[PDB]
């Protein structure tokens, strides 16, 4: 009963998926367009902006985006991406379709097709909030370190994570649900973390739902019932080290053209995003409705 808004997606997609590196006018663009698409899905808007310096061209401005319904719930679902576009020396105008343009679109269409739900019941409870983080600087500049990477995730954990006694804002965070690199054919995503290894089986169970009752595109699995044998750094790693449970949304393998100016629109594979978005906005729902006490994913 939660129907496809393609229109939505597509709509929202067009105005994310434009070269947007940090310190860049476009850049600037899309951020406002990230406040002003929240506001009008509902959500609380606040934007955590700081200055920071980076290889190359010094100091800039970063803006993590955050959405939340029902601020003052005891606990939050944090579904989150990263809106910068990676800096590449030889290609300005990278759009980063996958990484992240389609991920960010997936949780605005989210919040647009459970917006029946969000919008009104959802508003009616103190035991659970909805956040929408649109990270900013995820892309490093020069090489992947720990100083040059993460910018501000690494910026928003330290804000949510600074009463002795009492919880910290980032301890309110049951999962952090990061999407990273969908919108190719056929991703598969394996669980990363034994903690949050039954959100994942719940992703799987949801898609033999959805398959078995003919609603998916073809025949291929997306949510695999497999442990992760590789490692991907990503926005998470800031919150991980302040204890947070993670579910890593990161299709491995990569997209093929990761990290080339080939990650655009023509390369998206359009019945894969519809069938990951059918699942999520399945799981989003069930997680948020199904929800009586506070989730423990940490102990
Ligand atoms: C949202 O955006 C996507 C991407 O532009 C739209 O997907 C496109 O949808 C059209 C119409 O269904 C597809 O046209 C088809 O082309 C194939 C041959 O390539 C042909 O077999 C069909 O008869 C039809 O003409 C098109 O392939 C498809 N493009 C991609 C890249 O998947 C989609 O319709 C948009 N949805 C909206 C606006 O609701
Ligand atoms: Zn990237």
């Amino acid at each position: 009963q939660w129907r496809d808004d393609e229109v939505h997606f597509n709509r929202t997609l067009d105005s994310i998926l434009v070269p947007r590196v940090v310190g860049s006018r476009g850049h600037q663009q899309v951020r406002e367009y990230l406040v002003q698409s929240l506001n009008g899905l509902g959500f609380q808007t606040e934007v955590d902006e700081f200055k920071q310096r980076v290889p190359v061209f010094g100091e800039l401005t970063f803006a993590n985006v955050v959405g939340t319904i029902n601020p003052q719930a005891q606990n939050f679902l944090a579904l989150a991406c990263h809106y910068d576009s990676k800096y590449f020396p030889n290609d300005p105008g990278f759009v980063g379709a996958t990484d992240s343009a389609v991920p960010c679109a997936i949780l605005l269409n989210t919040a647009k097709t459970l917006g029946a739900y969000l919008q009104k019941e959802f508003r009616n409870r103190s035991d659970v909030g909805l956040m929408l983080i649109f990270f900013d600087g995820e892309e490093a500049f020069k090489e992947w370190t720990d100083a040059d990477s993460v910018y501000g995730s690494k910026h928003l954990a330290a804000k949510l994570a600074s009463a002795q006694l009492a919880p910290r804002n980032i301890d309110r965070i049951e999962v952090l649900v990061l999407l990273d690199l969908i919108g190719a054919r056929n991703p598969k995503f394996s669980s990363f973390y034994e903690n949050t290894d039954g959100l994942h089986s719940s992703l799987v169970q949801i898609e033999k739902s959805l398959r078995t009752a003919g609603q998916l595109e073809g025949n291929n699995n997306m949510f695999l019932s497999r442990v992760s044998g590789g490692l991907v750094d990503d926005d998470h790693r800031p919150f991980l080290d302040e204890n947070v449970p993670v579910l890593h949304l990161v299709a491995t393998p990569f997209p093929d053209v990761w990290h080339t100016p080939r990650d655009n629109a023509a390369n998206l594979h359009w019945p894969s995003i519809r069938n990951f978005n059918r699942v999520f906005r399945n799981f989003v729902y069930q997680y948020l409705k199904r929800h009586t006490s506070p989730v423990n994913l940490r102990f």
